[PDB]
């Protein structure tokens, strides 16, 4: 009856250390381990509930759970209802809940199907098998179900030990099965491994021997814990709300994030300019010395779009305020700003100060009047630390406090017209734990189970759960506050504006891709920061967060030279680019340093301009179609094994490859090269040529001044002429980088808009082409042609694996006026005059 093998015992003593004769009590088995392993487990036979009346509708399923036997967890729930919809040939959803009472639940809005579902009667289990291969993708009958009011554990079985998600956490792209426990509860706390941070996201992608995948999200906004096995299994712990499942067929990996996208939203589209560098550091006192920044990147040829403030501005450092010393004309500084051609971003809290004489501060005045603070038992509200001393906290779940934000938003604008907020310390970040006042003696503050944060406890680091919110309390809202704040934020840009909103938010949740970006917090400027950065910037593009990247050079310290070149060469592919640096920190301006790590820094930033046309139509194809901005190489080559642990290499869509150097002092690097030619993307000009893979590793040169680009043959890039903005570079002459198959084949697309407009894809209003190469020839296709894309003047084609010379070349039926070839590099460079809108057709021989 115990003899269950030691990788399959799930833990029969979650909640506490627990002594043989107790584990016995509850009816358990005791077997030390040898040498983490749970030494008191469950039977095969351990009480669970019991599946009858099953029943079936033209949605789906329904039935009824009963538990007979109680756990050793207070407040079992006997009776449950099961629901399963067939929603989709690719989605299967199903939801355990109490019939009896509404329970919190999270706010979001061949023909046969892929998958089959199947039901265990005792212990009662859901089974889904892909359909094509028999293959078992859940099967939740292998642990019993507990559903208590606050203590949820839902199990299943892994087809493989590969899972990745689960966000956020500093970890390889894949997670480890091997015991682990893996908390989501929104914190404030530098990434570090092990812990809990900023943002959860409850869903996972499993891949399956021979390439294929699916993805589970568990609707569930409660802290938790997910416990992974290695033989292997998942268990799903969470502290609240109900089991509302989704299971993703795929069959293919990046089928599967789109088919989680569409549940919680596809990735919103950002303006252009927000695809340039950013700039930030707290520590920029006065507007003089903000302005010196601009002049500084902009008198040594670096490229800058938006300018960024950190608390300096503020007055006294609370929200919609400027201080009236270093900032007196923070006004006209934003205004010459525009002027340039450049954005403006700065920081806002949640938090609103509470202290200051009656009157005297209009948002905490006005927040006051509304009711938009978070309450606690006595009715008043909350107070805690932050930045500015005492603070309240907005409940971005209650309407009004949605039209005061928009409200205080709007008329900090009309002061200073900034471009987009930077909302930090929103899981919400609280200096004290829970409250200047302490918290109450409840079960919402001392749960029957506490999952593994930081702390060890809910409050650490931030307000009371049993605080009162406009939906429910803050223990079940708690890792919404980040995405509520986004939401309320997004709005109030698009009014306050009239142009899409750029949010870049700390706390996120999933579906947060909808309203905003994301960058990865206070990570240290280290070698180990800067590789880890890799796998967290992937992990979020898989959660539908394709605006992504972490502080350029590093946040917390004083950040090398070398380390500097380094980040940046691999943080101008972050899809979200920002160099941002501590108070005390040294400077790390590119600008900052010695005349050949500007050279190297200058080529970075230069690539990515360069690259903006493509890394925007990336982020359109994100927009539309749920697709990935940047991702691993699994994404692309599932089918390959070999890129299943590779992630410190990336790619920017299908066909660019980037492989950094990660670590100090290294003049090579050596990365996985899927099966295929790829063309090395120094050998397009820009104001070995080619590795031939069998599937396998190769060690590139790789000094100081480089960074390894290759360019996937079959593939056509649009490029774009220079410019320190986008409202410079956008006017530039394109180009085109066409790399041929063997067979001289490639395919490649540009969706081109104003940059900036709402509605552009429901309103018709943007320009789509398609690039075409077959047999000599490179022609265009018209999908959609708009005034938008009028005047898009394309000046330079070059052709990558051309093997030999060309007689002649041709645009149109005319010889072009030059071009050359290459024979030690295959590469022809050929200047045209066309235009992007216009149908066109060049050729050589
Ligand atoms: C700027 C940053 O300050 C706060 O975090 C700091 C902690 O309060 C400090 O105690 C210290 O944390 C250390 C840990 O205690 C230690 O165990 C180890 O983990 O090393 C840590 C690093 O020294 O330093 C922290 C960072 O300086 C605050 O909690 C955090 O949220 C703040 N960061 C945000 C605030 C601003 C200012 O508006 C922005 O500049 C940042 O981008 C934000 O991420
Ligand atoms: C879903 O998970 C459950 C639990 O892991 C699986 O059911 C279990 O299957 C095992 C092995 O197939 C069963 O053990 C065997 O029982 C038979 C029947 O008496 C016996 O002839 C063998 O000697 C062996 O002991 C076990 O009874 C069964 N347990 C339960 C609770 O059902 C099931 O296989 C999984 N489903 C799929 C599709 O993978
Ligand atoms: C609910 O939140 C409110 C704040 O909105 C809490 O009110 C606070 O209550 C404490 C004492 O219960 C007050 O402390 C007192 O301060 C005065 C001086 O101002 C001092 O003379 C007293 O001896 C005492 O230290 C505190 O001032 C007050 N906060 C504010 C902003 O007025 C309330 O306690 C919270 N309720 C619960 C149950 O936590
Ligand atoms: C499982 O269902 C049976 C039958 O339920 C009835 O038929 C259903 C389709 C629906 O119309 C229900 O409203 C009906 O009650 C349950 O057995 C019945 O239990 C009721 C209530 O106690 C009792 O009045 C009847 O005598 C029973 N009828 C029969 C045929 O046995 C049973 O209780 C359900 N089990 C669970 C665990 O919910
Ligand atoms: C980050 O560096 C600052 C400054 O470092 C000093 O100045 C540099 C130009 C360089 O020459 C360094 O070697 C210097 O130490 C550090 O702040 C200094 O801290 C030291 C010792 O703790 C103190 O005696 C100095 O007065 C400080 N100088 C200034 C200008 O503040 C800071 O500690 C470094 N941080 C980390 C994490 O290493
Ligand atoms: C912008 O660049 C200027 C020019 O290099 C910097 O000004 C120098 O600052 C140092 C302090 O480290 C002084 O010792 C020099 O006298 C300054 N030179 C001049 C010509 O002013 C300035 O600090 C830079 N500003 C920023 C924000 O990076
Ligand atoms: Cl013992
Ligand atoms: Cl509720
Ligand atoms: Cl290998």
């Amino acid at each position: 009856q115990c003899d269950v093998p030691p990788n399959s015992r799930f833990d029969c003593a979650p909640d506490k250390a627990i002594t043989q004769e107790q584990c016995e009590a509850r009816g358990c088995c005791y077997i030390p381990a040898k040498q983490g392993q749970p030494w008191c487990f469950f039977p095969p036979s351990y009480p669970s509930y019991k599946l009858e009346n099953l029943s079936s509708s033209e949605m789906g399923y329904t039935a009824t759970l009963t538990r007979t036997t109680p756990t050793f967890f207070p407040k079992d729930i006997l009776t449950l209802r099961l629901d399963v919809m067939m929603e989709t040939e690719n989605r299967l959803h199903f939801t355990i809940k109490d019939p009896a009472n509404r329970r919190y639940e999270v706010p979001l809005e061949a023909p046969s199907p892929l998958y089959s579902v199947e039901f265990s009667e005792e212990p009662f289990g859901v089974i889904v098998h892909r359909q094509l291969d028999g293959r078992v993708l859940l099967n939740t009958t292998v642990a019993p179900l507990f559903f208590a009011d606050q203590f949820l554990q839902l199990s299943t079985s892994l087809p493989s030990q590969y899972i990745t998600g689960l966000a956020e956490h500093l970890s390889p792209l894949m997670l480890s099965t091997s015991w682990t426990r893996i908390t989501l509860w929104n914190r404030d706390l530098a990434p570090t491994p092990g812990a809990n941070l900023y943002g959860s996201h409850p869903f996972y992608l499993a891949l399956e021997d021979g390439g294929s995948a699916h993805g589970v999200f568990l609707l569930n906004s409660n802290a938790m814990d997910v416990v992974l096995q290695p033989s292997p299994a998942l268990s799903w712990r969470s502290t609240g709300g109900i089991l509302d499942v989704y299971i993703f067929l795929g069959p293919e990996p990046k089928s599967v994030v789109q088919q989680y996208l569409d549940v919680v939203g596809y990735p919103f589209m950002p303006p252009y300019w927000g695809l340039g560098f950013h700039l930030c550091r707290w520590g920029y006192s006065s507007t003089a010395i903000t302005r010196q920044v601009v002049e500084n990147m902009t008198r040594a040829h670096f490229p800058l779009d938006v300018q960024w403030n950190d608390l300096d501005y503020m007055d006294s450092r609370r929200d919609f305020t400027f201080n009236k010393d270093g900032f007196r004309d923070f006004p006209a500084m934003v205004q010459e700003l525009h002027q340039g051609g450049r954005r403006y971003m700065m920081i806002v809290d949640p938090a609103i100060s509470s202290s200051g004489p009656a009157g005297s501060y209009r948002p905490y005045d006005e927040g006051l009047r509304r009711g938009v603070f978070i309450t606690n038992e006595t009715g008043q509200p909350l107070i805690g630390k932050v930045w500015p001393g005492s603070t309240a906290f907005p409940d971005f779940t209650n309407p009004t406090a949605l039209a005061w934000w928009e409200d205080m938003v709007a008329e900090f604008h009309d002061q200073v017209p900034f471009d987009g907020m930077w909302i930090d310390m929103n899981e919400p970040s609280n200096f004290i734990r829970g409250s200047e006042d302490g918290c109450p003696n409840n079960e919402l503050e001392n749960p029957p189970y506490v999952p593994g944060v930081v702390g060890g406890t809910l409050q650490a680091a931030t307000i009371c759960a049993s605080s009162h919110q406009f939906l429910s309390t803050h223990y079940n809202l708690h890792n919404l506050y980040g995405l509520t704040e986004a939401i309320a934020s997004h709005r109030a840009l698009v009014k306050a504006r009239g142009t899409r909103p750029f949010v870049i938010s700390r706390s996120t949740f999933a579906g947060h891709g909808r309203y905003a970006g994301h960058w990865t917090g206070d990570v240290w400027s280290s070698w180990e920061q800067l590789a880890s950065s890799v796998p967290e910037i992937l992990q979020f593009n898989l959660l539908g967060v394709p605006l992504v990247g972490a502080d350029v050079c590093g946040f917390l310290g004083n950040t090398s030279e070398e380390l500097c070149v380094r980040w940046t060469q691999l943080g101008a592919f972050y899809p979200f680019m920002r160099n941002h640096n501590s108070l005390l920190s040294l400077p790390q301006e590119p600008y900052s340093f010695s005349e050949p790590a500007q050279q190297a820094m200058r080529k970075a930033l230069t690539l990515r301009y360069a690259l903006l046309p493509h890394l925007y139509t990336l982020f359109h194809q994100a927009h539309v179609a749920g697709e990935t901005v940047a991702r691993p190489l699994f994404l692309e080559f599932p089918k390959d094994s070999s890129t299943w642990t590779v992630d410190h290499q990336l790619l920017w869509g299908e066909a660019l490859l980037i492989t950094p150097v990660l670590q100090a002092g290294k003049a090579e690097v050596t990365g996985y090269f899927p099966l295929g030619t790829w063309y090395d993307l120094q050998t397009v000009p820009i104001e070995e040529p080619a590795i031939h893979s069998e599937g396998q590793w190769v060690t590139l040169p790789a000094p100081l001044d480089t960074i390894n680009v290759h360019l996937r043959a079959g593939y056509i890039i649009p490029l774009q002429g220079p410019g320190l903005t986008t409202t410079e570079s956008r006017q530039q002459p394109m180009a085109l980088a066409v790399a041929l198959t063997k067979g001289g084949e490639a395919r490649g697309e540009l969706f081109w808009d104003d940059g900036e407009s709402l509605e552009v894809l429901e309103r018709g209003a943007y320009t789509q082409v398609i690039f075409l190469a077959r047999n000599n020839t490179i022609v265009n296709e018209l999908v959609r042609v708009t005034s938008e894309g009028a005047g898009l003047q394309l000046q330079k084609v070059t052709v990558l694996g051309v093997a030999t010379a060309p007689q002649q070349v041709l645009s149109n039926g005319v010889p072009v006026s030059n071009f050359t070839y290459s024979p030690d590099t295959k590469v022809l460079d050929i200047c045209v005059s066309l235009l992007m809108g216009e149908q066109f057709l060049v050729s050589w021989c």
